[PDB]
């Protein structure tokens, strides 16, 4: 009921928002989120919308407390529990309650393009052991940006899924040592060395 | 356009279907799916709906070929690429094309209840090395049914998320050796032994 905010996913592609997400959004008094998240959810031009610049603890704490006086909704791109706010949330002394509303992630869109099951991979957010180890039992699905060190991947065949569902969507294939990254919205698929 | 079927997710909870899923569904000439998947998507009483009993290769091959003459849609519970048809699809000599439309999985709903990121776990579909190995770098999120051998898990603390978003939804906590499973819709959360 009260003394709590919602963190809702905006989805990845247009028309991926859920009936529950819209209801939560429709009721909110103030909506926080990055411009992409707001745009995606179709509320970047709403008057209740505040575009977030930062996403650190301090900034989420502010939003958090304001949620005691008013109904707050935070929109995250894609799915909230995929390379989302989880981590910093654990660092916040929880007075107000927080509830998560799932949405479709770039991870799901990529898996759908590849015809690969989630139980066949390990989702990585952008280690040493995360290479040989995980690759021993799983393909890797890495959420990367243009600064991902491909080095750290050898001569392995990789599939780059760029800007899924965006104007410049591209799927490329090649070897980590001879392919260049160019988009900050890049999912890197690495088949398990079986 | 043609010579291809869609496999769409019905979601997990009511109101989790996407605008694209509905459009695909609204256009379909024949709809296949298990009763839960059809019920969830709100089409179990549609005249175009055929409730699936089996989900083996032979049965999907049939549906597949019928998709050459008519517009076919197959609805999977939750998300299609989570413990879905991926595996048997790889065993089918692909004439007709298949496209996947993502939906919200029980995996996402569980992660949202736990406030845990997908990049922090390994999703398991119901091994020896899948225990100590994966648990060395990830929590485990196991999609289980009432026959999951808890043995195969020791004295580890586990969290059981049962019937998420269903009448009998329950979240229980305990040790694998002293807790009993009772639902075929059970997600088993095992924190990484860190
Ligand atoms: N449209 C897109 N196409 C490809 N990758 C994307 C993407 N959107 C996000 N990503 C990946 O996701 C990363 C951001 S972390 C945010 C992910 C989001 N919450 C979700 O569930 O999708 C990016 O660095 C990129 O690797
Ligand atoms: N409502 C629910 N609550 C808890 N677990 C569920 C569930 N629905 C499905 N499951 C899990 O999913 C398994 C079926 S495999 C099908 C999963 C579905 N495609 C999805 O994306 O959710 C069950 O054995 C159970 O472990």
């Amino acid at each position: 009921s009260g003394h709590m905010i919602w963190i809702v996913g905006s989805g990845t592609c247009r028309g991926q928002t859920t009936e529950r997400a819209k209801e939560i959004i429709e009721r909110a008094e103030v909506i926080y989120g990055s411009r992409r998240a707001l745009e995606l959810a179709g509320v970047v031009d709403d008057s209740r919308a505040r575009i977030l610049r930062s996403f650190k603890g301090d900034e989420i704490r502010r939003i958090m407390e304001e949620g005691r006086e008013r109904e707050v909704a935070v929109i995250s791109t894609g799915d909230p529990m995929v390379a989302g706010l989880g981590r910093v949330l654990r660092e916040i002394a929880e007075d107000v309650e927080i509830k998560i509303e799932p949405a479709i992630s770039s991870v799901q869109v990529a898996l759908a393009r590849l015809k690969v099951d989630l139980s066949e991979v390990a989702v990585v957010d952008c280690f040493d052991a995360e290479l040989t180890e995980l690759l021993k039992y799983r393909h890797l699905l890495i959420l990367a940006d243009s600064h991902f060190p491909l080095e750290r991947l050898g001569k392995r065949r990789v599939v780059l899924l760029e800007n899924l569902c965006m104007e410049g969507e591209r799927i490329r294939e090649g070897n980590a040592d001879s392919i260049e990254l160019e988009s900050d919205y890049t999912i890197i698929f690495v088949e398990r060395e079986v």
